[PDB]
């Protein structure tokens, strides 16, 4: 109860900007994550014995892929933390709660391929779920490791209180599939421009969460340009890892996931950041101004790739 976390001055400082990165000590993240979730949600949120367990069991649970990996999870839930801390009265008691835990345990089990692979290839998980295939996963996956026995971290809430939480925590998982972002974004711009968008209607909500679960999910674009240059390097090694397994079922990748094709990676970004990254943080500014950093930092970098094609680096 009265144990706080505390950060180096750098840490302390910097993990409240938008940009930060979690450096390369992965033995620090849980605690990263801890100091997040007492600051964001209160040192009586949860019983730091039970949280603890949960942090190291969710952390067992994610792979040894270039990407989606435990550094992943805990940087998109400091995204979250940042959504959160800027934009503090729009959140109820539990979506914090809720939204931090969603955001660690997102990709919970990924292993380095997407939707379409595990379609093609035929995996039985793509038979259980037809649709967000690894997404429907990730939620099994959250709710299989907070029934193990200790690991609990909702016990203290009410029965309605713990199948509101599951549900903020399954919406937002499911958000995470791209596929769903296009629509979900479309739906909130006409809202908020022909005056609709209404923060008190669940529906309306649960819509902005998403486009949240968005935001952080693709925050390694609003990065400094060094952590997002390095970054794309990890997302590329699981794309053309994946192209070479389509290869081997007899299927030409499409060119995004083709290592033969590393020359249309710069135009790709152009593409990425016009098509999916540049309106999601706007749309995003829009409906939560003090979210403007993201879309700041996520410009500079469409900015970097435009110099990359120029020749100018
Ligand atoms: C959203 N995509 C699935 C289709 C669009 N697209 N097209 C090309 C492309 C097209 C043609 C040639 C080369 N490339 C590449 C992309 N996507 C990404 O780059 C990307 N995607 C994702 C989503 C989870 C999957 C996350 C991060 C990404 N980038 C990145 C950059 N910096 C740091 N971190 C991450
Ligand atoms: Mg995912
Ligand atoms: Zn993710």
């Amino acid at each position: 109860g009265l144990m706080q976390f505390t950060l180096p001055v750098r840490l302390c400082k910097e993990i409240e900007l938008f940009h930060f990165d979690i450096g390369p000590f992965e033995n620090m993240w849980p605690g990263i994550f801890v100091y997040m979730v007492h600051r964001s949600c209160g040192t009586s949120c949860f019983e730091l014995e039970k949280l603890c367990r949960f942090i190291m069991s969710v952390k067992k649970n994610y792979r040894r892929v270039p990407y989606h990996n435990w550094k992943h999870a805990v940087t998109v839930a400091h995204c979250m933390y940042a959504i959160l801390q800027n934009n503090h009265t729009l959140f109820t008691d539990l979506e914090r709660k809720g939204l931090l835990i969603a955001c660690l345990c997102h990709d919970l089990d990924h292993r380095g391929f997407s939707n379409s692979y595990l379609q093609k290839f035929d995996h039985p998980l793509a038979a259980l779920y037809s649709t967000s295939t690894m997404e429907q996963h990730h939620f099994s996956q959250t709710v299989s490791i907070l029934q193990l026995e200790g690991h609990n971290i909702f016990s203290t809430l009410s029965s309605s209180e713990y199948e509101q939480v599951l549900e903020i925590i399954r919406k937002a998982i499911i958000a995470t599939d791209l596929a769903l972002y296009f629509g979900n974004r479309k739906q909130l711009e006409e809202m908020y421009q022909t005056g609709s968008l209404n923060l008190n209607n669940q529906s309306h909500r649960d819509r902005v969460i998403g486009l949240m679960m968005t935001a952080c999910d693709l925050c390694s674009v609003t990065k400094l340009w060094p952590v997002t240059k390095l970054t794309a390097n990890d997302i590329y090694a699981e794309f053309w890892a994946e192209g070479d397994e389509m290869k081997k079922l007899g299927i030409q990748p499409i060119p995004m996931m083709d290592r033969d094709k590393k020359d249309e990676v710069p135009q790709g970004q152009l593409g990425f950041y016009n098509a999916v990254a540049i309106p999601c943080y706007t749309t995003l500014t829009q409906i939560l101004p003090p979210t403007e950093p993201l879309l700041k930092a996520c410009r500079d970098n469409l900015s970097q790739w435009e110099k990359v094609i120029r020749g100018e680096e």
